[PDB]
RNA sequence: GGCCGUGUGCCUUGCGCCGGGAAACCACGCAAGGGAUGGUGUCAAAUUCGGCGAAACCUAAGCGCCCGCCCGGGCGUAUGGCAACGCCGAGCCAAGCUUCGCAGCCAUUGCACUCCGGCUGCGAUGAAGGUGUAGAGACUAGACGGCACCCACCUAAGGCAAACGCUAUGGUGAAGGCAUAGUCCAGGGAGUGGCGA
RNA sequence: AAGCCACACAAACCAG
RNA sequence: CAUACGGCC
């Protein structure tokens, strides 16, 4: 289901076939259409694969972007969005 | 093939010894013997270039002594040389391991911000051990070699135990592979030709 | 000298 | 005991 509201948003059920450095710019490409990007992580480890976490400057790129591409196929698999359980490290030396 | 001897590598015993180790025991220095040194699989590849050392042993230029002197000689000696062998830089290497890529299958629906699941497959780099290092050398093979286990003996740090204590990822079960077993091919056996003293 | 290098070469044997 | 060296068979 939801959430509640985070600077980052939880990607999971991807295809864990596609490359961590190729998947980067699938991502950085197809979600700048809501505003800037500022980091994308991607871990490849048995805990994190088929994982991303998406860092916006504001909010309104990102709550947009649950609604607009939440069941988005990718690479023949369905995206399932949800909101940050967690401030990002890169948000946190900031506030 | 045997018997005496020298050297060097070896192990055992009885000595020394601010080394490592928790102990076993390893390493170190020497001296006297040859009684002893467990098992099964697996790996067979690279085998290039270039430097550093050696004992006995063989021989005697130079030098020393001597045959009173020269002419010959004689005696000592390695600094010359053979060579068991001890090793250094660079390049390459099979399986087993460290770490990485790509592919393949099995898992995995997982909230991270430091990296990270397991296999089999090539390719890659790490640390061993090789190789260079036979009588110039060519080639087969397993071993005394690299590797995984297996067994006997010793110890027990850590882990286990209330506890006498249990337990090996720690020892001990030699060195030989500067060619071991083989089959070749040098070499001597057995010729002249230089170089050398 | 001991020994080294080049060419030539008959055996059993010795042969790292 | 192994390698190599000096003798001897
Ligand atoms: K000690
Ligand atoms: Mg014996
Ligand atoms: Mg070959
Ligand atoms: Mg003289
Ligand atoms: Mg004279
Ligand atoms: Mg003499
Ligand atoms: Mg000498
Ligand atoms: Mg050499
Ligand atoms: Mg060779
Ligand atoms: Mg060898
Ligand atoms: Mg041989
Ligand atoms: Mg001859
Ligand atoms: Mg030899
Ligand atoms: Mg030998």
């Amino acid at each position: 289901p939801e959430t509640r509201p985070n600077h980052t948003i939880y990607i999971n059920n991807l295809n864990e076939k596609i490359k961590k450095d190729e998947l980067k710019k699938s991502l950085h490409a197809i979600f700048s259409r809501f505003g800037q990007i500022l980091d994308i992580l991607v871990s490849r480890s048995l805990k994190m694969r088929g994982q991303a976490f998406v860092i916006f400057k504001e909010v309104s790129s990102a709550t947009n972007a649950l609604r607009s591409m939440q069941g988005f196929p990718f690479y023949d698999k369905p995206m399932r969005i949800q909101y940050a359980k967690t401030d990002s490290d890169i948000i946190a030396k900031m506030k």
